[PDB]
């Protein structure tokens, strides 16, 4: 189905950095084109401006509850029987976790509250809607449960599994909490925490919704894909691991958008495959500082969300 790309630049975390030799340039969204433009400037040659556009681009100012609103009317199409996928990609340190787990503000946080609405709002039109998640990192390629490891595909209802993986409902908001508080505990950034290996690894938070119409007879199964990417900036093996999965991630998403795509290239791009063909829905978020110190990571992290939207 449809692909967008979203760019946030994150609030400088000041006494840290600036923008002293670097410009980044957002103009506001165009209805003439359809599409937000910015640009993009070294001091050491104001000459060259690097252009990007994207169907929308968040600045320092702009907060989760501001980005969420324009990712609602995405994850509750899962509720109609649409696959979603969501993906955080940029360097260490650009807000991609922030982004998908800040505690209640995140992504991932206000998602599963947006569908708990959405159930309720649809108990009075005789669906019932059932949701449980799975919670995972892949790490050199290999599945690890965060909540043997072998991805079940179903050729038949098109949907994929895999084995021995913690699986919980979400019946509750109290469930929630205790996954969602284990969630970025493990991710963010916290001292005794292991984002050294957080950065290296893909993390997938996994949402299912299946719903049922005793009446109308109907039934609805939609899969929600939340990832927090290893970070794209510049254990050698693991190193081009890491690379070469977020270059294939790339290539697969580019190519999706286009009028063979490499889905077993990857681990990742294996796994979700059913969530990334079809009609499903694609969101690649590039996250990225707006700190001069970091704007060569920024302008390759620029680069590769280009090429996703082409
Ligand atoms: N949108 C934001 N608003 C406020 N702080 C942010 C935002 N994004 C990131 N940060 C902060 O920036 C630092 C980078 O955070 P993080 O999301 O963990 O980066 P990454 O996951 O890309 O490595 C953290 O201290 C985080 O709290
Ligand atoms: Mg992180």
């Amino acid at each position: 189905g449809n692909i967008r790309v979203y760019c946030r630049i994150r609030p400088a975390l000041k006494n840290l950095e600036n923008s002293d030799t670097s410009l980044i340039n957002v103009n506001e969204f165009d209805d003439n084109s359809g599409v937000q433009s910015m640009e993009v400037t070294k001091i050491q040659n104001t000459a060259q401006v690097h252009e990007f556009k994207f169907d929308k681009i968040f600045d320092q100012q702009d907060t989760n509850v501001d980005v969420f609103k324009e990712v609602g009317q995405l994850v509750q199409s899962s509720l109609d029987g649409y696959n979603v996928c969501i993906f955080a990609y940029g360097q260490t340190g650009s807000g991609k976790t922030f982004t998908m787990l800040n505690p209640g503000d995140g992504i991932i946080p206000s998602t599963i509250s947006h569908i708990f609405n959405w159930i309720n709002k649809l108990k009075t039109k005789g669906w019932d809607y059932k949701v449980n998640c799975e919670f995972i990192e892949i790490y050199n390629e290999n599945i690890v449960d965060l909540l043997k490891h072998e991805i079940r595909h179903d050729q038949e209802t098109k949907t994929t599994t895999i084995t021995n993986v913690t699986s919980c409902k979400l019946e509750s908001e109290e469930m929630v909490e205790i996954i969602l508080k284990k969630a970025n505990k493990l991710r963010s950034t916290a001292s005794t925490a292991s984002n050294e290996h957080s950065s290296r690894s893909h993390s997938i938070f996994i949402i299912h919704l299946s719903g049922s119409n005793a009446k109308t007879g109907a039934h609805s199964y939609g899969t929600l894909n939340l990832v927090d990417l290893a970070g794209s900036e510049r254990r050698l093996r693991e190193t081009q691991n890491i690379k070469k999965s977020l270059s294939c991630l790339g290539d697969v998403i580019h190519a999706l958008g286009q009028p063979h795509i490499p889905f077993r290239n990857s681990k990742l791009t294996y796994l979700l495959q059913y969530s990334l063909t079809g009609d499903s829905k694609t969101l690649m978020f590039v996250n990225i500082s707006p700190s001069s110190s970091h704007i060569n990571e920024t302008l390759n992290s620029l680069r590769f969300a280009s090429k996703v939207n082409s």
